[PDB]
């Protein structure tokens, strides 16, 4: 039943994101932040293409992150990955219910911002 990395999020990742997030991209973060040309010269962002990798971006450190960049904005902007979700809405909106389920909770918030109880709630299944 229960919805994980294995299962549900790789697959889609490895079609949606990795080709911005994977071999080519910044091994890490803060990799990115401090030399961003490099990167962005090439459409490339930051690796998200392993599972430690990607729960970075959910409880932490960069917490929220992944919630507010695929968020469809139900002040409506979309976070600005959630176009990558799918080709038309429909896919987008399967493919986003699909990471809301593995995250658990869809929490936005930032990490200084976020308590601990909160932080329980981000399941985030291998
Ligand atoms: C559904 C697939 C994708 C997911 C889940 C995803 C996820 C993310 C997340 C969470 C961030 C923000 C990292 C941070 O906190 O700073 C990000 C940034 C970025 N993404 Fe993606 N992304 C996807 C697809 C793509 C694609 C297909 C491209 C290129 C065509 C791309 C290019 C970038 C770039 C250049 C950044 C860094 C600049 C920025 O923050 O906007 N992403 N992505
Ligand atoms: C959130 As930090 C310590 O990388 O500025
Ligand atoms: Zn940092
Ligand atoms: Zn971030
Ligand atoms: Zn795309």
């Amino acid at each position: 039943g229960e919805v994980t990395y294995r299962k549900d999020i790789k697959p889609i990742f490895d079609v949606r994101c990795a080709g911005c997030h994977g071999a080519d991209a910044a091994p890490e973060y803060h990799a990115f932040k401090a030399e961003k040309e490099k990167w962005l010269a090439k459409g490339q962002g930051m690796r998200m293409d392993t599972y430690s990798h990607l729960i970075f971006y959910t409880a932490w450190p960069d917490t929220g992150a992944l919630m507010r960049r695929l968020d469809d904005g139900k002040d409506a902007k979309p976070g600005n990955m959630y176009r990558h979700l799918g080709a038309t809405e429909e896919e987008r909106q399967r493919n986003l219910a699909v990471f809301k389920a593995w995250v658990g909770v869809w929490n936005l918030k930032k990490w200084p911002d976020i308590t601990k109880e909160e932080l329980n709630a981000i399941t985030v299944t291998y």
